[PDB]
């Protein structure tokens, strides 16, 4: 289950985390407008960056911990503030949010790991209710 | 063959009991809400619950027992009608036991243990029919 999935990203959670950020990239290339360098880049070329896996990984380090500290797939309010908030964030709606989710279920639901895609939907879901609750547009 | 499935599961019962159990919550997960002090518990905190491997244990106990007293995967009527009126067993439906046995057969064609994974299959099939028979909706 969702609990379970956690645990199984943290195990080996830089090649679950550039795999799950390309497969958001990839269907959505014009958010790479969000970041820099990573245009013009096949995904071997992304992944030998300097930054590329380091970015990606604190991403999905906080991302499993909001997860984590959620009950029933609805996360805390203080991280729905701290990922509104954030500096790096000041560019983003919650489109962006939206976008990554679906890129993620659809990730897990093709994926040779029994992972919970429904519970994952529905964290994403939960996620972007609490930004919008805490004030993002 | 499946009556040295039963003895190799039983060598084993526990260890055969959890993991089986768990591939059955991570194939179907809607079926964790059957089992609510398991919801929101990774799977080595469900091993430390006592009544987690104890009622798995006994569950799968008494699946070796009605496989033991079948005659070519067929089930006794009575073993069914004992599962159909256990009260813990109350909201099921036959779904949740073809369920389970696609998963458990899944779990044993996936494992490097040798297993009669077409006996179980049409075991599971002979069992919903007595379920069934016995008043199962
Ligand atoms: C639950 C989802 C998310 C979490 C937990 C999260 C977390 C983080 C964290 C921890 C950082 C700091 C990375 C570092 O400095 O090394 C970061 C940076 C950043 N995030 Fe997010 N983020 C999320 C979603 C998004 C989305 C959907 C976008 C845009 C589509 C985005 C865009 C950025 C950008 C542009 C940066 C800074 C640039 C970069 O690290 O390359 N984030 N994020
Ligand atoms: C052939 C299949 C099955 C057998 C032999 C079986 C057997 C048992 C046994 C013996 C118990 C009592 C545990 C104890 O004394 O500690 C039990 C409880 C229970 N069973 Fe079943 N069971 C079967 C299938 C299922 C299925 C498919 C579900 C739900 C999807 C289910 C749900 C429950 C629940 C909720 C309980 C009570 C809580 C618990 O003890 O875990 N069982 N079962």
């Amino acid at each position: 289950g969702f609990k379970q999935d956690i645990a199984t990203i943290r195990g080996d959670l830089r090649t679950y985390a550039q795999d799950i950020f390309l497969a958001f990239l990839n269907k959505y290339p014009d958010e790479r407008r969000y970041f820099k360098n990573y245009v013009g880049k096949s995904d071997q070329e992304l992944k030998s960056m300097a930054k590329f896996g380091d970015h990606t990984e604190k991403w999905f380090n906080l991302m499993m911990e909001v997860a984590d500290r959620a009950t029933d797939c609805v996360p805390l309010a203080s991280d729905a503030n701290t990922l509104v908030q954030m500096k790096q964030h000041s560019s983003l709606t919650t489109g962006n949010f939206e976008k990554l989710f679906v890129a993620l279920v659809e990730y897990m639901r093709a994926s040779g790991q029994s992972f919970d895609s429904q519970s994952w939907d529905r964290f994403g879901k939960n996620l972007v209710s609490a930004l919008s609750s805490a004030g993002m547009k």
